[PDB]
């Protein structure tokens, strides 16, 4: 509300209160905390990431990103937290305090701003964009099945009234250009994290192809290692493995195209819960899960620095 100290973290909340959220936690930590505008949704709605970062230049950043599809609001809202978080930790967690010493995070809490406003607004079940095209009455695109890895292959719809479409060519909605743009222009980012809901599982690449990673005996360890620490405060259970292996084919997938620009640490995780709930995952469980899913995120960190 007034402060990021009053503000409640346990409902869930609409886009205006997230991105005033976004200015209150600037004006508190402007030493650590910058906001910046990587583009414009199709609406035309600003597309916001926050930089948290205690100096240098263009050191080696962590990408996570939240909400690609709309209706998975457990998402956003453990973004907002992750937000606070990383302003309360730095300087008391020595692990955290090492990594933003030497590393930059940057955190795009409501990756798909017009969907999320319809969830509000009209249908709380969207996950597509909103973007709209004279061959069709369907509007939107799978925003994670729109990137430039295997995309159109198996795993993906060409029928734009599909709730898996995945749009007329690679990179067309400007919500994830403006992402592919950002990353590209950077060149120094080590690890992108896309988070989602739910199943509760933790993936790495890939997701279009049978293929195996080169790296796959480290991030499987990794993944492990996430896993472990994520239970160990509530004992919630994950699963880990390949996209592919562990769901079903998929492509256009984000992690799949951040692993394939030269990203490493590539990862996917699906939160709460298993089903009971799914998409309408009650406010009671909000802190909880942003708390166990932030020591699997540190995990990864860890790995990365």
């Amino acid at each position: 509300a007034r402060s990021t100290n009053t503000f409640n973290y346990a409902t869930y909340h609409t886009l205006d209160e997230i991105y005033d959220f976004m200015d209150l936690l600037v004006a508190e930590h402007p030493q650590l905390v910058s906001k910046l505008q990587i583009g414009r949704s199709y609406e035309g709605r600003p597309i916001y990431v926050l930089k948290f970062s205690t100096g240098g230049s263009n050191r080696p950043a962590i990408w996570i990103d939240l909400g690609i599809h709309s209706r998975e609001w457990i998402t956003q809202a453990t973004g907002v937290w992750f937000a606070k978080k990383f302003t309360e930790d730095y300087g008391q967690d020595p692990s955290f305090t090492a990594i933003l010493d030497s590393m930059d995070i940057f955190l795009e809490i409501v990756t798909n701003p017009d969907g999320f406003a319809f969830t509000h607004s009209q249908n709380r079940l969207w996950r597509k964009t909103r973007s709209v095209t004279s061959s069709s009455l369907c509007v939107g695109v799978d925003a994670n099945r729109n990137w430039d890895a295997g995309f159109g292959k198996a795993g993906a719809s060409s029928s734009p009234c599909s709730e898996t479409y995945h749009g007329k060519y690679a990179n067309s909605e400007v919500e994830v250009k403006s992402i592919v743009d950002f990353v590209k222009d950077h060149g120094n980012f080590k690890a992108f994290l896309s988070i989602h809901s739910y199943s509760q599982l933790l993936l790495y690449p890939y997701g279009y192809t049978t293929q195996s990673i080169p790296d796959k005996t480290e991030l499987n360890q990794v993944a492990k290692s996430a896993v472990a620490a994520l239970k160990s405060l509530y004992g919630t259970s994950y699963k880990y493995g390949s996209i592919i292996t562990t769901i079903y084919q998929a492509s256009g997938g984000s992690i799949d195209w951040s692993y394939n620009q030269g990203i490493k640490y590539s990862f996917t995780f699906e939160l709460r819960d298993t089903g009971r709930y799914g998409f309408l995952l009650p406010a009671s469980q909000i802190i909880p899960t942003a708390q166990e899913t932030w020591l699997g995120v540190l995990t990864i960190m860890e790995h990365t620095v």
